[PDB]
């Protein structure tokens, strides 16, 4: 589990959104595994606006932050899970690193701010849902 709190927005994995998230919905995209809801209190995270391919991510199954090199946001094939059938996920970035069912939501960050959140994994890989193209998260 895990979320990004920027301004009056909460960014979570679509597959982990609560009833309260859906009842206060701003935007969602199944093909990116993203959902954004509105909040009463202001958040303290800042979103990166860059093309960094290195950063650090939080892994809850190891209680540790790991440095990683990661691919550019792309259309990648993802195996079936209890949450989605086997399909292509868009705006996804891969890196070599530990991931487990329960690690989705962990933040990926570079020198400029929050890059994205854990969304896929397995086989010694970890996948991140990119949020750097979502410019509207910086206002309203
Ligand atoms: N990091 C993990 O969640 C993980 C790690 C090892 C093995 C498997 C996973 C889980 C995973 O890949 N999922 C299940 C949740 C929905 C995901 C999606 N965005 O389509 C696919
Ligand atoms: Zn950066």
């Amino acid at each position: 589990s895990g979320a990004i709190y920027v301004g009056n927005y909460r960014v979570v994995n679509r597959h982990l959104a609560t009833h309260n998230d859906w009842a206060n919905l701003v935007w969602e995209d199944s093909s990116r595994d993203l959902l954004v809801s509105s909040t009463t209190a202001q958040g303290c995270d800042t979103i990166a606006r860059c093309d960094c391919q290195t950063g650090v991510y939080y892994c809850s199954s190891r209680r540790k932050h790991y440095p990683v090199s990661f691919s550019k946001p792309s259309l990648i094939f993802v195996e079936a899970s209890e949450y989605y059938p086997a399909r292509y996920q868009s705006h996804l970035m891969l890196a070599v690193g530990h991931s487990e069912p329960g690690d989705c939501g962990g933040i990926l960050r570079c020198q400029h701010g929050v890059v994205g959140i854990v969304s896929t994994g397995g086989n010694g890989l970890v996948g991140f849902a990119d949020v750097r193209d979502l410019l509207w998260l910086d206002e309203e």
